[PDB]
Protein backbone atom coordinates (compact mmCIF):
# COMPACT_ATOMS: atom_id res chain seq x y z
CA UNK A 1 0.00 0.00 0.00
CA UNK A 2 0.32 3.84 -0.27
CA UNK A 3 -1.74 6.57 0.39
CA UNK A 4 -1.51 9.98 -1.38
CA UNK A 5 -2.27 13.21 -0.08
CA UNK A 6 -4.82 13.45 -3.11
CA UNK A 7 -6.32 10.47 -2.28
CA UNK A 8 -6.91 12.32 1.62
CA UNK A 9 -8.69 15.12 0.10
CA UNK A 10 -10.95 12.87 -2.02
CA UNK A 11 -11.54 10.75 0.75
CA UNK A 12 -11.84 13.55 3.48
CA UNK A 13 -11.98 16.22 2.23
CA UNK A 14 -12.61 18.13 5.58
CA UNK A 15 -9.30 17.73 6.43
CA UNK A 16 -7.83 20.11 3.58
CA UNK A 17 -6.18 21.53 6.94
CA UNK A 18 -4.96 18.34 8.25
CA UNK A 19 -4.42 16.13 5.77
CA UNK A 20 -1.08 17.27 5.16
CA UNK A 21 0.29 15.66 8.60
CA UNK A 22 -2.19 13.40 8.66
CA UNK A 23 -1.38 11.61 5.13
CA UNK A 24 2.09 10.43 6.34
CA UNK A 25 0.23 9.55 10.15
CA UNK A 26 -2.18 7.38 8.49
CA UNK A 27 0.10 5.96 6.03
CA UNK A 28 2.90 4.85 9.01
CA UNK A 29 -0.05 3.67 11.66
CA UNK A 30 -1.57 1.66 8.51
CA UNK A 31 2.01 -0.04 7.56
CA UNK A 32 2.81 -0.70 11.62
CA UNK A 33 -1.09 -2.76 12.21
CA UNK A 34 -0.61 -4.62 8.45
CA UNK A 35 -3.70 -2.05 7.05
CA UNK A 36 -2.07 -2.71 3.85
CA UNK A 37 -4.64 -3.49 0.78
CA UNK A 38 -7.31 -1.36 -0.99
CA UNK A 39 -10.04 -3.09 1.15
CA UNK A 40 -8.27 -3.20 4.35
CA UNK A 41 -7.02 0.68 3.95
CA UNK A 42 -10.92 1.22 2.16
CA UNK A 43 -12.44 -0.11 5.20
CA UNK A 44 -10.33 1.25 8.07
CA UNK A 45 -10.65 5.11 6.47
CA UNK A 46 -14.26 5.03 5.69
CA UNK A 47 -14.32 4.03 9.72
CA UNK A 48 -12.35 6.24 11.90
CA UNK A 49 -13.44 9.08 8.80
CA UNK A 50 -17.35 8.49 10.21
CA UNK A 51 -15.99 8.70 13.42
CA UNK A 52 -14.26 11.38 13.68
CA UNK A 53 -16.05 13.47 11.35
CA UNK A 54 -13.47 13.07 8.57
CA UNK A 55 -10.77 13.58 11.02
CA UNK A 56 -12.19 17.64 11.99
CA UNK A 57 -13.53 16.15 15.98
CA UNK A 58 -11.10 13.78 17.58
CA UNK A 59 -12.38 14.81 21.18
CA UNK A 60 -15.98 14.47 22.42
CA UNK A 61 -17.97 16.85 22.92
CA UNK A 62 -19.48 16.88 26.69
CA UNK A 63 -22.00 20.25 25.58
CA UNK A 64 -25.55 18.56 26.68
CA UNK A 65 -28.58 20.39 27.60
CA UNK A 66 -31.05 19.27 30.67
CA UNK A 67 -32.46 17.32 28.24
CA UNK A 68 -29.78 15.81 26.30
CA UNK A 69 -28.49 14.59 29.73
CA UNK A 70 -31.62 12.83 30.32
CA UNK A 71 -31.67 11.56 27.06
CA UNK A 72 -28.21 10.27 26.85
CA UNK A 73 -27.71 8.77 30.51
CA UNK A 74 -31.15 8.68 31.94
CA UNK A 75 -30.35 6.40 34.78
CA UNK A 76 -28.43 9.31 36.03
CA UNK A 77 -30.03 12.14 34.79
CA UNK A 78 -33.73 11.33 34.04
CA UNK A 79 -35.70 12.08 36.97
CA UNK A 80 -39.51 9.94 37.75
CA UNK A 81 -41.50 12.25 36.13
CA UNK A 82 -39.62 12.25 32.71
CA UNK A 83 -38.22 15.38 33.13
CA UNK A 84 -34.47 16.04 33.84
CA UNK A 85 -33.59 15.48 37.41
CA UNK A 86 -31.89 17.73 39.67
CA UNK A 87 -28.51 16.81 39.18
CA UNK A 88 -29.25 17.24 35.46
CA UNK A 89 -29.71 20.43 36.10
CA UNK A 90 -27.06 21.34 37.81
CA UNK A 91 -24.63 19.78 35.63
CA UNK A 92 -26.57 20.87 32.01
CA UNK A 93 -23.92 22.89 29.99
CA UNK A 94 -21.26 22.08 32.02
CA UNK A 95 -18.91 20.19 30.14
CA UNK A 96 -16.19 19.32 32.64
CA UNK A 97 -18.85 18.49 35.11
CA UNK A 98 -20.76 16.76 32.94
CA UNK A 99 -18.08 14.36 32.19
CA UNK A 100 -16.49 14.43 35.95
CA UNK A 101 -19.70 12.93 37.04
CA UNK A 102 -20.42 10.94 34.31
CA UNK A 103 -18.03 9.21 33.99
CA UNK A 104 -16.24 8.78 37.39
CA UNK A 105 -15.15 5.15 37.94
CA UNK A 106 -15.45 4.52 35.11
CA UNK A 107 -12.65 2.56 32.91
CA UNK A 108 -10.20 3.38 35.58
CA UNK A 109 -11.76 6.89 36.48
CA UNK A 110 -10.84 8.10 40.10
CA UNK A 111 -13.96 9.88 41.32
CA UNK A 112 -15.79 13.07 40.78
CA UNK A 113 -13.24 14.94 42.04
CA UNK A 114 -10.28 13.66 40.71
CA UNK A 115 -11.65 15.12 37.43
CA UNK A 116 -10.37 12.07 35.82
CA UNK A 117 -13.71 11.88 33.42
CA UNK A 118 -13.53 14.93 31.74
CA UNK A 119 -9.32 14.41 31.78
CA UNK A 120 -9.93 11.33 29.75
CA UNK A 121 -12.78 12.09 28.32
CA UNK A 122 -12.57 10.30 24.66
CA UNK A 123 -9.95 11.37 21.99
CA UNK A 124 -8.78 9.72 18.97
CA UNK A 125 -10.15 8.65 15.49
CA UNK A 126 -11.76 5.30 17.12
CA UNK A 127 -12.13 7.00 20.90
CA UNK A 128 -9.97 5.80 23.83
CA UNK A 129 -11.88 6.99 26.79
CA UNK A 130 -11.03 6.31 30.53
CA UNK A 131 -7.44 6.64 32.66
CA UNK A 132 -7.24 2.59 32.37
CA UNK A 133 -7.58 2.58 28.66
CA UNK A 134 -5.23 6.04 28.20
CA UNK A 135 -2.54 3.85 30.61
CA UNK A 136 -3.33 0.89 28.34
CA UNK A 137 -2.98 2.47 25.00
CA UNK A 138 -0.29 4.61 25.85
CA UNK A 139 1.48 1.49 26.69
CA UNK A 140 0.90 -0.48 24.05
CA UNK A 141 2.16 2.85 21.21
CA UNK A 142 5.37 3.73 23.67
CA UNK A 143 3.67 7.32 23.61
CA UNK A 144 2.53 9.13 27.14
CA UNK A 145 -0.75 9.25 27.23
CA UNK A 146 -1.79 8.84 30.43
CA UNK A 147 0.51 11.63 31.20
CA UNK A 148 -0.45 13.47 28.40
CA UNK A 149 -3.97 12.61 27.17
CA UNK A 150 -4.23 15.89 25.06
CA UNK A 151 -2.08 13.97 22.79
CA UNK A 152 -4.56 12.07 21.22
CA UNK A 153 -6.00 14.89 19.39
CA UNK A 154 -2.71 15.17 17.89
CA UNK A 155 -2.37 13.05 14.18
CA UNK A 156 0.52 10.38 14.77
CA UNK A 157 -1.02 9.07 18.78
CA UNK A 158 -4.77 9.62 16.95
CA UNK A 159 -3.94 7.55 13.82
CA UNK A 160 -1.91 4.79 15.56
CA UNK A 161 -4.13 4.06 18.28
CA UNK A 162 -7.12 3.78 15.86
CA UNK A 163 -5.06 1.26 13.96
CA UNK A 164 -3.95 -0.47 16.93
CA UNK A 165 -7.78 -0.81 17.66
CA UNK A 166 -8.82 -1.84 14.75
CA UNK A 167 -5.90 -4.71 14.07
CA UNK A 168 -6.29 -6.31 17.53
CA UNK A 169 -10.36 -6.43 17.25
CA UNK A 170 -9.61 -8.87 14.14
CA UNK A 171 -11.45 -5.83 11.79
CA UNK A 172 -8.98 -6.74 9.20
CA UNK A 173 -9.72 -10.27 8.81
CA UNK A 174 -13.25 -8.85 8.57
CA UNK A 175 -12.33 -6.31 5.95
CA UNK A 176 -10.13 -9.26 3.72
CA UNK A 177 -14.22 -10.37 3.48
CA UNK A 178 -15.90 -7.63 2.74
CA UNK A 179 -18.10 -7.77 5.76
CA UNK A 180 -18.19 -3.98 6.29
CA UNK A 181 -21.32 -4.08 8.82
CA UNK A 182 -19.82 -6.80 10.76
CA UNK A 183 -16.98 -3.99 11.45
CA UNK A 184 -19.70 -1.25 12.12
CA UNK A 185 -21.00 -3.65 14.33
CA UNK A 186 -17.75 -4.43 16.08
CA UNK A 187 -17.00 -0.50 16.47
CA UNK A 188 -20.34 0.39 17.43
CA UNK A 189 -22.37 -2.23 19.22
CA UNK A 190 -25.11 -1.63 16.77
CA UNK A 191 -25.33 0.15 13.32
CA UNK A 192 -25.80 4.32 13.84
CA UNK A 193 -24.44 6.06 10.93
CA UNK A 194 -24.60 2.73 8.78
CA UNK A 195 -25.83 4.95 5.73
CA UNK A 196 -22.86 7.43 6.43
CA UNK A 197 -19.96 4.72 7.09
CA UNK A 198 -21.23 3.21 3.67
CA UNK A 199 -21.18 6.35 1.58
CA UNK A 200 -17.54 7.01 3.00
CA UNK A 201 -16.65 3.16 2.21
CA UNK A 202 -17.53 3.19 -1.66
CA UNK A 203 -16.05 6.58 -1.66
CA UNK A 204 -12.58 4.92 -0.54
CA UNK A 205 -12.96 2.14 -2.36
CA UNK A 206 -13.52 4.00 -5.65
CA UNK A 207 -10.37 6.47 -4.66
CA UNK A 208 -8.02 3.71 -3.51
CA UNK A 209 -9.10 0.74 -6.30
CA UNK B 1 -3.04 56.65 23.57
CA UNK B 2 -3.21 54.54 20.12
CA UNK B 3 -0.71 51.77 19.82
CA UNK B 4 -0.05 50.32 16.37
CA UNK B 5 1.23 47.26 14.64
CA UNK B 6 4.18 48.53 13.21
CA UNK B 7 4.60 50.51 16.90
CA UNK B 8 4.37 47.50 18.17
CA UNK B 9 6.84 45.85 16.37
CA UNK B 10 9.62 48.84 16.56
CA UNK B 11 8.98 47.91 20.50
CA UNK B 12 9.39 44.06 20.08
CA UNK B 13 11.19 42.88 17.25
CA UNK B 14 11.05 39.48 17.67
CA UNK B 15 7.12 39.52 18.63
CA UNK B 16 7.17 39.67 15.04
CA UNK B 17 4.68 36.03 15.26
CA UNK B 18 2.28 37.37 16.98
CA UNK B 19 1.95 41.43 16.79
CA UNK B 20 -1.00 40.98 14.49
CA UNK B 21 -3.14 38.69 17.03
CA UNK B 22 -1.86 41.27 20.09
CA UNK B 23 -2.13 44.98 19.12
CA UNK B 24 -5.75 45.01 20.01
CA UNK B 25 -5.55 42.78 22.98
CA UNK B 26 -2.83 45.51 24.56
CA UNK B 27 -4.85 48.44 22.93
CA UNK B 28 -7.66 46.93 25.16
CA UNK B 29 -6.10 46.33 28.10
CA UNK B 30 -4.19 49.83 28.42
CA UNK B 31 -7.53 51.56 27.80
CA UNK B 32 -9.35 49.69 30.35
CA UNK B 33 -6.98 49.76 33.14
CA UNK B 34 -6.12 54.05 31.91
CA UNK B 35 -2.74 53.17 31.18
CA UNK B 36 -3.17 55.83 28.94
CA UNK B 37 -0.16 58.26 28.40
CA UNK B 38 3.23 57.62 26.31
CA UNK B 39 4.71 57.54 30.15
CA UNK B 40 2.34 54.99 31.49
CA UNK B 41 2.37 52.75 28.08
CA UNK B 42 6.01 52.51 27.23
CA UNK B 43 6.47 51.26 31.39
CA UNK B 44 4.26 49.03 31.17
CA UNK B 45 5.61 47.64 27.83
CA UNK B 46 8.98 47.54 28.79
CA UNK B 47 8.00 45.32 31.93
CA UNK B 48 5.67 43.02 29.88
CA UNK B 49 7.80 42.72 27.40
CA UNK B 50 10.62 42.11 29.52
CA UNK B 51 8.71 39.27 31.46
CA UNK B 52 7.06 37.73 28.31
CA UNK B 53 10.60 37.93 26.35
CA UNK B 54 8.88 40.08 23.66
CA UNK B 55 5.42 37.84 23.95
CA UNK B 56 7.09 34.95 22.90
CA UNK B 57 6.85 33.34 26.61
CA UNK B 58 3.62 32.65 28.00
CA UNK B 59 4.01 30.01 30.25
CA UNK B 60 6.64 29.35 32.32
CA UNK B 61 9.79 26.90 31.74
CA UNK B 62 9.77 23.85 33.87
CA UNK B 63 12.17 21.69 31.73
CA UNK B 64 15.05 22.01 34.61
CA UNK B 65 17.92 19.57 35.17
CA UNK B 66 18.69 18.24 38.56
CA UNK B 67 21.18 20.62 38.61
CA UNK B 68 19.29 23.39 37.33
CA UNK B 69 16.48 22.06 40.61
CA UNK B 70 19.38 21.62 42.86
CA UNK B 71 20.38 25.68 41.90
CA UNK B 72 16.60 26.95 41.47
CA UNK B 73 15.27 25.89 44.23
CA UNK B 74 18.66 25.10 46.31
CA UNK B 75 16.48 25.08 49.82
CA UNK B 76 13.99 22.38 48.60
CA UNK B 77 16.60 20.22 45.89
CA UNK B 78 20.17 20.75 46.91
CA UNK B 79 22.10 18.35 49.07
CA UNK B 80 25.06 19.19 51.57
CA UNK B 81 27.56 17.41 49.16
CA UNK B 82 26.72 20.58 46.16
CA UNK B 83 24.47 17.80 44.52
CA UNK B 84 21.39 17.61 43.79
CA UNK B 85 19.46 15.33 46.53
CA UNK B 86 17.38 12.58 45.98
CA UNK B 87 13.90 14.25 45.41
CA UNK B 88 15.56 16.01 42.75
CA UNK B 89 17.13 13.33 41.08
CA UNK B 90 13.30 11.95 41.21
CA UNK B 91 11.60 14.97 39.67
CA UNK B 92 14.67 15.85 37.14
CA UNK B 93 13.69 16.87 33.63
CA UNK B 94 9.95 15.88 34.11
CA UNK B 95 7.96 18.96 34.13
CA UNK B 96 4.95 17.93 35.47
CA UNK B 97 6.41 16.17 38.21
CA UNK B 98 8.43 19.09 38.85
CA UNK B 99 5.43 21.84 38.77
CA UNK B 100 3.60 19.08 41.04
CA UNK B 101 6.25 18.73 43.96
CA UNK B 102 7.62 22.58 44.05
CA UNK B 103 3.77 24.55 44.04
CA UNK B 104 2.28 22.22 46.08
CA UNK B 105 -0.19 23.87 48.72
CA UNK B 106 1.17 27.24 46.98
CA UNK B 107 -0.90 29.98 46.32
CA UNK B 108 -4.02 28.17 46.88
CA UNK B 109 -2.99 25.12 45.14
CA UNK B 110 -3.29 21.54 46.09
CA UNK B 111 -1.15 18.28 47.05
CA UNK B 112 1.90 17.46 45.04
CA UNK B 113 -1.32 14.53 43.79
CA UNK B 114 -3.58 17.30 42.83
CA UNK B 115 -1.74 18.12 39.89
CA UNK B 116 -2.75 21.68 41.24
CA UNK B 117 1.15 22.84 40.96
CA UNK B 118 1.48 21.81 37.06
CA UNK B 119 -2.23 22.90 36.08
CA UNK B 120 -2.01 26.82 37.31
CA UNK B 121 1.91 27.05 36.75
CA UNK B 122 2.92 30.69 35.69
CA UNK B 123 0.98 32.04 32.43
CA UNK B 124 0.25 35.65 30.90
CA UNK B 125 2.54 38.53 30.88
CA UNK B 126 2.86 39.24 34.27
CA UNK B 127 2.77 35.66 35.07
CA UNK B 128 0.18 34.53 37.21
CA UNK B 129 0.30 31.09 39.20
CA UNK B 130 -1.71 28.70 41.79
CA UNK B 131 -5.43 28.05 41.44
CA UNK B 132 -6.70 30.90 43.98
CA UNK B 133 -4.40 33.42 41.69
CA UNK B 134 -6.31 32.00 38.86
CA UNK B 135 -10.31 32.00 40.78
CA UNK B 136 -9.05 35.57 41.91
CA UNK B 137 -7.77 36.88 38.35
CA UNK B 138 -10.22 35.18 36.29
CA UNK B 139 -13.30 36.55 38.54
CA UNK B 140 -11.87 39.97 38.12
CA UNK B 141 -11.66 39.86 34.42
CA UNK B 142 -15.14 37.69 33.74
CA UNK B 143 -12.98 34.82 32.22
CA UNK B 144 -13.23 31.05 33.05
CA UNK B 145 -9.29 31.23 33.98
CA UNK B 146 -9.54 28.79 37.19
CA UNK B 147 -11.48 26.47 34.49
CA UNK B 148 -9.59 26.66 31.58
CA UNK B 149 -6.25 28.10 32.87
CA UNK B 150 -4.67 27.52 29.56
CA UNK B 151 -6.60 30.60 28.53
CA UNK B 152 -4.02 33.10 30.47
CA UNK B 153 -1.97 31.57 27.11
CA UNK B 154 -4.06 33.52 25.02
CA UNK B 155 -3.47 37.48 23.84
CA UNK B 156 -6.70 38.76 25.49
CA UNK B 157 -6.18 37.00 29.23
CA UNK B 158 -2.64 37.26 29.16
CA UNK B 159 -3.00 41.46 28.17
CA UNK B 160 -5.91 41.62 30.33
CA UNK B 161 -4.70 40.13 33.58
CA UNK B 162 -1.19 42.21 32.80
CA UNK B 163 -3.11 45.66 32.48
CA UNK B 164 -4.90 44.12 36.11
CA UNK B 165 -2.20 43.89 38.19
CA UNK B 166 -0.25 46.73 36.52
CA UNK B 167 -3.11 49.16 37.38
CA UNK B 168 -4.10 47.04 40.21
CA UNK B 169 -0.54 47.56 42.40
CA UNK B 170 -0.22 51.32 41.85
CA UNK B 171 2.64 51.19 38.81
CA UNK B 172 0.58 53.49 36.71
CA UNK B 173 0.90 56.46 39.18
CA UNK B 174 4.89 55.27 39.41
CA UNK B 175 4.69 55.71 35.82
CA UNK B 176 3.98 58.94 35.87
CA UNK B 177 6.53 59.59 38.29
CA UNK B 178 9.33 58.36 35.67
CA UNK B 179 9.98 55.81 38.61
CA UNK B 180 10.93 52.96 36.56
CA UNK B 181 13.09 51.23 38.89
CA UNK B 182 10.12 51.44 41.91
CA UNK B 183 8.24 49.90 39.55
CA UNK B 184 10.98 46.49 38.65
CA UNK B 185 10.89 46.63 42.26
CA UNK B 186 7.28 45.70 42.78
CA UNK B 187 7.53 43.56 39.80
CA UNK B 188 9.97 41.12 40.67
CA UNK B 189 10.69 42.23 44.22
CA UNK B 190 14.57 42.91 42.87
CA UNK B 191 16.26 44.36 40.83
CA UNK B 192 17.14 41.14 38.18
CA UNK B 193 16.86 42.06 34.75
CA UNK B 194 16.95 45.60 35.24
CA UNK B 195 19.59 46.31 32.17
CA UNK B 196 16.98 44.38 29.47
CA UNK B 197 13.79 46.53 30.92
CA UNK B 198 15.58 49.79 30.84
CA UNK B 199 16.45 48.99 27.07
CA UNK B 200 12.92 48.40 25.90
CA UNK B 201 11.77 51.37 28.34
CA UNK B 202 13.64 53.94 26.32
CA UNK B 203 12.72 52.06 22.97
CA UNK B 204 9.01 52.15 23.59
CA UNK B 205 9.82 56.20 24.90
CA UNK B 206 10.78 56.30 21.77
CA UNK B 207 8.50 54.99 19.54
CA UNK B 208 5.39 56.12 21.31
CA UNK B 209 6.95 59.64 21.97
Amino acid sequence: MKLTEQQLLRIFPNARLVAGVFVVALQRAMDEREIDTPARCAAFLAQVGHESSQLTRLVENLNYSAQGLAATWPGRYLGPDGQPNALALRLARNPQAIADNTYATRNGNGDEASGDGWRFRGRGLLQITGRANYRLVGEALGEPLEAEPWRLEQPVPAARSAAWWWAGHGLNELADRGEFAAITRRINGGLNGQAERLALWQRARAVLS
